Order: C-alpha cells, then sequence, then structure tokens
C-alpha cells in the first residue's frame, strides 16, 4: 500500500469542523477523524469507502 497510508490523522490547524476518514494501518480499518479544513494531509478521505480503495487495494 502507499506509504501515505501508514500517516497518523492530521487535524491541522484549521477552525472547520470536518468529518473524514482515515486508513489505520494498525487496526487494518478506516477510522473517522475531524479534520479542520487547511493543511491536509493524504491520509484523509470523504468516506471510508475512498480511504480502504486507497490503502486496502488488491496488487
Amino acid at each position: 500500500r502507499p506509504a501515505f497510508c501508514l500517516e497518523p490523522p492530521y487535524a491541522g490547524p484549521g477552525k472547520a469542523r470536518i468529518i473524514r476518514y482515515f486508513y489505520n494501518a494498525a487496526a487494518g480499518a478506516a477510522q473517522a477523524f475531524v479534520y479542520g479544513g487547511v493543511r491536509a494531509k493524504r491520509n484523509n478521505f470523504a468516506s471510508a469507502a475512498d480511504a480502504l480503495a486507497a490503502c486496502a487495494a488488491a496488487g
């Protein structure tokens, strides 16, 4: 899987309150976090499905 999938979630310094998903490689599962709307890192998806397609795909 891409290295970015091993990144901890990055809420960032922003004041927005947006539910996003990261791939939690330790858990082997998608997980929700609160994203602040600025300076998103790559392990940051709109849905569990998008996180899993990026980070737990075949091949």
